[PDB]
């Protein structure tokens, strides 16, 4: 018979309503409460992206789809989802304990961030591996990375390519492709942390498959702390680029993110689009992977690989 399996999704989190706000970004900010001025400031922001209770739907959509999709495609193991988040409830250690109280004795993990960090998919991993020690009986293989999964790639490559038939014969010739993801304290580097180099190969291989010659890489978001982040941030490489060389158009692939989030919708077709706005030039934004079928292939051969099932 199958051998049954938990499968953890592991993420950031995001509120689930308004009145979450306050102590979700008290939590990212380690325990400091935002002042009223930047409460006002994130509610509005949200509004401005089209509201809060889509978010977390679409990390509860993609461990659904990811759930059915493995049972749909294998005949040896039976999945259980189970979403564990980092800065709100359900917890990593809640979901653990859960899959533990479930009687849940073997279980596969990953990260809805592609790129392997010390600071973030480390971090969880580790976190959910030492609630099943604490718990015994319960054992959790990791997925490290999955940015170089074909699959994956080819996402990409597709919506790039898209994108590029889509522009005006003028903007086609004179386009940047700007590929990102998340910024993180440089320090990582004191460890060796491959983050910055897997975003670049990510960056590398999509713009090889779409056959884009020119395209930079940056980073987005940085929290707020005094030691540096890494750069340059995507709102100071657009206007470095259009001062070096004029792009009439700029295409933002922000690869380490999976899902419809602030970080896109605002820090992306916001942040971004004022500074293209600003000199003229167009702005595109391909469709975030979100829950669909492709997307949610591309994870399941992440797995399957992981445990061994598949070439
Ligand atoms: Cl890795
Ligand atoms: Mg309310
Ligand atoms: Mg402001
Ligand atoms: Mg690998
Ligand atoms: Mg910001
Ligand atoms: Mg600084």
């Amino acid at each position: 018979s199958r051998k049954k399996m938990g499968l953890l999704v592991m993420a950031c989190g995001t509120p689930y309503k308004e009145e979450d706000i306050e102590r979700y970004y008290t939590h990212i900010r380690r325990g400091r409460k935002p002042e009223p001025e930047m409460l006002q400031d994130l509610k509005d922001r949200y509004e401005a992206i089209g509201g809060i209770s889509p978010l977390a739907q679409i990390t509860e959509q993609q461990a659904h789809n990811l759930e059915q999709h493995l049972n749909e495609i294998q005949d040896e193991i039976t999945f259980k989802a189970y979403i564990g988040l980092k800065h709100i409830e359900p917890f990593i250690e809640d979901a653990v304990a859960e899959m533990h109280k479930d009687g849940i004795t073997e279980a596969v993990s990953i990260v809805l961030a592609p790129h392997f960090s010390t600071f973030s998919v480390q971090s969880y991993n580790k976190r959910a591996k030492e609630e099943a020690e604490k718990l015994g009986g319960l054992t959790i293989t990791s997925v490290e990375s999955w940015y170089d999964e074909p699959k994956f790639v080819t996402y990409w490559v597709d919506r790039v390519k898209e994108t590029y038939a889509s522009m005006p014969e003028d903007e086609r010739e004179n386009a940047m492709l700007i590929v990102s993801a998340h910024s993180l304290p440089e320090k990582i580097k004191e460890f060796g942390d491959p983050y910055p180099d897997q975003l670049h190969e990510s960056a590398k291989l999509i713009a090889e498959g779409a056959g884009v010659s020119e395209y930079a890489v940056g980073w987005q978001s940085e929290g707020n702390t005094p030691d540096p982040w890494l750069g340059p941030d995507v709102q100071d490489l657009t206007r470095d680029l259009f001062e070096q060389k004029g792009y009439q158009a700029f295409v933002y692939v922000p690869v380490g993110f999976v899902a419809d989030h602030l970080e896109v919708l605002y820090d992306n077709d916001y942040e971004c689009k004022v500074v293209t706005d600003d000199i003229g030039a167009s702005y595109y934004r391909p469709e975030m992977p979100n829950a669909k079928p492709e997307f949610i292939d591309a994870l399941a051969t992440v797995v399957l690989k992981k445990l061994g099932r598949v070439d």
